[PDB]
């Protein structure tokens, strides 16, 4: 089940750029929004997804995609801001960083 009732607030890696990245540079920025994380909110204060697949490998990733996102409490808002404006480091071209209340989905 996804916590989503007691991890409100989520923080969104959205990519600007259209480009391959690989699954080390992928992983590299998993591993640090993570560790960030565990050390501002709590090993088991946060939820941590990366949204691109496959997930060696190479993904694709489309402007306005998301990239990776992060969801816990509304009081952590600024430690997700800080985790994701680390990560963004992993990866080359530019990223942007949404917060919001919604997880976001892929829809037709
Ligand atoms: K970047």
């Amino acid at each position: 089940k996804a916590k989503v009732d007691e991890f409100p607030l989520c923080g969104h890696m959205v990519s600007d750029e259209y480009e391959q990245l690989s699954s080390e540079a992928l992983e590299a920025a998993r591993i640090c929004a993570n560790k960030y994380m565990v050390k501002s909110c709590g090993k088991d204060g946060f939820h941590i997804r990366v949204r691109l697949h496959p997930f060696g490998t190479v993904a694709r990733v489309h402007i306005g995609q998301v990239i990776m996102s992060i969801r816990t409490k509304l009081q952590n808002k600024e430690h997700v801001i800080e985790a994701l404006r680390r990560a963004k480091f992993k990866f080359p071209g530019r990223q942007k960083i949404h917060i919001s209340k919604k997880w976001g989905f892929t829809k037709f």
